[PDB]
């Protein structure tokens, strides 16, 4: 185990659900640094907050196609994107990020596996 390799944050135009009606879909920025999720409106906007923290982050799983739904403490969120490589990848980088602010934690899948 202790395993750990590059790629430990990502950022991408995403489709985030305002709504609660899957009646359309908003398009906003996204950025993950380590710490939480950074995701600001496609626009320029003042006076603004939006910010995800990891600790929120209760678990993660996959929805429809190249989709998936983040719990958070607060409020459950969706997140969609472009490619399926990023789906996965998205997610990875969360429960990697996961694991580390909690040991002993739930285990998706391991690969030992080294070049």
């Amino acid at each position: 185990g202790s395993s750990g390799s590059s790629g430990k944050v990502k950022s991408g135009w995403l489709d985030k659900l305002s709504p609660q009606g899957k009646r359309m879909f908003q398009k906003r920025w996204v950025k993950f640094d380590g710490l939480s999720i950074s995701y600001y409106n496609n626009e320029k906007e003042m006076y603004s907050k939006g910010i995800i923290p990891l600790s929120a982050i209760s678990t993660v799983r996959v929805q429809g196609d190249n989709k998936f739904e983040v719990v958070t403490t607060q409020r459950t969120f969706v997140f969609r994107v472009e490619k399926e490589e990023e789906r996965n990848d998205w997610i990875s980088i969360l429960l990697n990020a996961l694991k580390s602010q909690s040991l002993t934690s739930q285990s998706q899948a391991s690969g030992p596996s080294s070049g």
